[PDB]
């Protein structure tokens, strides 16, 4: 298996904009010299939640000051964005980093972003779908021709052309089971959410799985990912606690519907937290049901530093290594 | 007087995409422990001449592999872009280079480009006045709130909040009155075009300073640039002849209904192309017509690296010892 890091960035009232990214810099520094595979970024806009908005932009600067690992974009949504501006955004960090780069994408998954970027709510899937074929058609072409009621414009040169044969390796946020059939017939890895339920992730794999067979897909090649929280505390109990307030927020904006407290508690016990072994455990269970290939963790809900290095080290140290 | 560099990033059949991003990379490293102040990303779209669609993550990238080096947009066309998500773009570099970023904003040079990414129409300067605003808003408040027709949003705010108090360094391209006389209205420095004609330059360059005074602002503290292309050669003639072949569609291009000849011959005698006098004096004229306080130059058009490199040299030394 592979082992990286992706930054959520989520910020506060006492933790700023300005110390998370600083934090993010640090970290992937830190981790730049060891085991580590891939370094992710997480988009987010209008919250506290993520102040990442412009995940493309980040990765530009992480693989600027790097020479060994992967940055990826983590959940990039193509749906409120112009799809040529991607593939060249794309195209040229596959050029600048020498195909260093990953592009990780997603749907739209907020109503109020959709609305806000102007986009047409009752045809999403086609809109993103349509956005799909215009930026993989640059990468594996080196041009576009839409024709449609979502873009039409005369045939065009994208540049610059991609630096990676087909463009730079994609994946695909799951975030629903239309995106996952859709990834399935295409054949390409998903990306299952460190915020959704074993349950979920499993039931994505078993659709996917059934899709990517159904469509000739060879599955036993297709390395799917799974990003998950870390948070390990020899107090187990005060992990917990710790990523509880890291969570409140979002739980209380991302999962509105869905009654607090059992979410809040799934999360917690789901996700790589507690002590070192229930970490661990966690850890494999959640592989174990989704089936992914590699794995992306973020370390940021410790807030001790010392802390949070130490917690990378024994990992790299008791786990990446051996992988290699 | 400051001196950075610019990249156009010009392809052709013979010189590729991926060869001419390399030489950046290479050059951006090189003159990196120099004298020269700023680095500056040039934007095209579907053509040879500029690959370099998003000067944004260029600028990512150019500012995350060094460290002590300042790095801008030289003319980010704002208009065809969400100025949202330019906000967000530029204050997350202002946030991870901790304030070496400068923010070259343009307007819309070509037509067909728009179409390409936005709703074309014909009160374009007004879409581009109503960005810029939607940006500086947040710039220096971390918030933006268009009431307006082009773009209306109730109050949002833009993360992260900047790391420069005031955004980062701002700077227009001046393509046309209208826009000089806007960004005098409103104290901004301008770029002065390497593709214009000393004409040209003088010409908005005096319209500045008369919007300017008379609006109150203070053009002692305004620091204008100015971008030549920089091509010397120990025989005069070959400079331009070389000049010529990698400004060619270029000028076909940009410059369509024009007398061809007649604009070619301009470029290659108003720029610091030539000999090293010729150059150097060229450069001297250009400057003072537009009066402008900060040099950016391109060196793309010598072919030959190690010749290129070395007129790079003799730059810098004559800028170490006078500058």
């Amino acid at each position: 298996m592979k082992f990286g890091l992706f930054f959520l960035n989520f910020m506060n009232s006492k933790r700023s904009s300005d110390q998370v990214i600083e934090e993010m810099l640090d970290t992937a520094h830190y981790v730049d010299q060891l085991k580590f595979d891939t370094l992710a970024v997480y988009e987010n806009h209008f919250s506290n939640n993520g102040v990442v908005g412009a995940p493309l932009t980040v990765a530009g600067f992480l693989l600027g000051m790097t020479k060994n690992a992967k940055v990826a974009s983590l959940n990039h949504v193509i749906t409120t964005h112009h799809p040529v501006r991607v593939a060249e955004e794309a195209c040229l960090l596959d050029q600048m980093s020498e195909g260093r780069f990953a592009f990780g994408f997603s749907d739209c998954e907020k109503s109020a972003d959709m609305r806000f970027f102007n986009r047409p709510t009752d045809s999403q899937f086609q809109l993103f779908s349509e956005c799909h074929k215009i930026i993989n058609d640059a990468f594996t072409t080196g041009y576009c021709h839409p024709n449609n009621d979502f873009y039409s414009f005369p045939k065009i040169s994208v540049n610059p052309h991609a630096f990676t044969e087909g463009g730079p390796a994609q994946f695909v946020n799951a975030t629903s089971k239309e995106v996952v059939e859709w990834a399935a017939k295409l054949g390409l890895p998903l990306v299952f959410r460190w915020d959704d339920s074993n349950a979920q992730r499993k039931e994505y794999a078993g659709l996917y799985h059934e899709v990517a067979q159904a469509h000739g897909v060879d599955v036993s090649q297709v390395r799917h990912k799974l990003t998950l929280l870390v948070n390990q505390n020899v107090d187990g109990e005060a992990a917990r606690a710790e990523a509880r307030v890291y969570l409140e927020e979002f739980v209380r904006e991302s999962y509105s519907n869905t009654d607090f407290e059992q979410k809040m508690g799934e999360l917690l016990s789901e996700n790589a937290i507690g002590t070192y072994e229930e970490s661990t455990q966690a850890a494999r269970v959640a592989i174990e049901c989704c089936g992914a290939a590699d794995l992306l963790m973020s370390f940021e809900s410790m807030e001790d530093k010392a802390q949070q290095r130490a917690v990378i080290d024994v990992v790299n140290a008791n786990i990446v290594k051996y992988h290699s």
